[PDB]
């Protein structure tokens, strides 16, 4: 992966500008798209500690979620090893992206309920935080409009940032307050996670006791082990892409069963 990315056949947009950075997304478009369409959309979010990364990462999934009739993007946000941010400024990004997203949802042909949140690792975390943690939002942008994705993808997230109840250096605020497990609650938008039981830097028990607990509150929480698997196993060009395609294709059954996507 490489940092500024190569997205091929992309519509760049700018969707945030703060301290002279322009943010890009990277829209992928799907065949026989009008800015009049009503699609479901979904946003990726790249993993890299929330201080390196690319959006490359995710242009295979982007291309395949375009292949499938949905409008698919891959977010570029702030990360330490190059600008002056804290986990915090890399979820007021987040949403700024989600928000953006609604907000020229009619110029994209989007659905503005059916916006997907999706990333891996720091990604997922930050994905996480558009649907399930409140405030950290732009203080000038427009919060009217709702920066919470109306459901969530997560590639190995990181969801449990504080060890209340059960690099804070830069985390930009108390931990609770950017930790996913910490705001579940009853009424969240539905989400899937994948993660591998060998996880050595994201510990798949803390996976595990979020679903549980997302679970007990009555959201659809559904966790996909994926058995003796490392940290990143589902990314393209690992394994035998086995495990990716393994995870594309669940994703796919998961927004086919909530209804936002058509069956193949």
């Amino acid at each position: 992966l490489r940092y500024p990315p190569e997205m091929p056949g992309a519509e760049v947009k700018v969707y945030k500008k703060v301290d002279n950075v322009d943010l890009k997304l990277y829209i992928y478009k799907p065949a026989d798209w009008k800015p009049a369409d009503r699609r479901s959309a979904i946003v990726f979010f790249f993993g890299g500690g929330w201080q390196s990364g690319s959006p490359a990462q995710f242009r295979p999934q982007c291309e395949y979620f375009a292949g499938r009739g949905m409008v698919a993007m891959a977010a570029d946000y702030r990360v330490g090893s190059r600008h002056n941010v804290k986990v915090a400024d890399c979820v007021a990004d987040a949403k700024s992206a989600i928000r953006w997203v609604r907000q020229h949802a009619a110029e994209l042909g989007v659905d503005p309920q059916k916006i997907v949140a999706s990333g891996g690792s720091a990604g997922g975390h930050l994905a996480a935080c558009t649907v399930m943690v409140p405030d950290l939002e732009a203080p000038e942008e427009d919060h009217t409009i709702s920066s919470q994705a109306n459901a969530a993808i997560l590639f190995n997230p990181v969801l449990i940032l504080s060890r209340e109840g059960l690099l804070r250096e830069r985390l930009g605020t108390e931990p609770k307050a950017v930790s996913p497990y910490h705001h579940i609650r009853a009424g969240l938008p539905p989400m899937i996670i994948f993660h591998g039981t060998a996880d050595n830097t994201v510990p798949f028990e803390t996976i595990r006791l979020f679903a549980e607990a997302m679970k007990k509150a009555g959201n659809r929480c559904e966790l996909v082990p994926f058995e003796g698997a490392a940290h990143g196993f589902f990314n393209f060009g690992r394994g035998d892409n086995l495990a990716y395609q393994k995870t594309l294709e669940l994703a796919d059954e998961f927004l086919v069963e909530i209804g936002f996507l058509a069956p193949k």
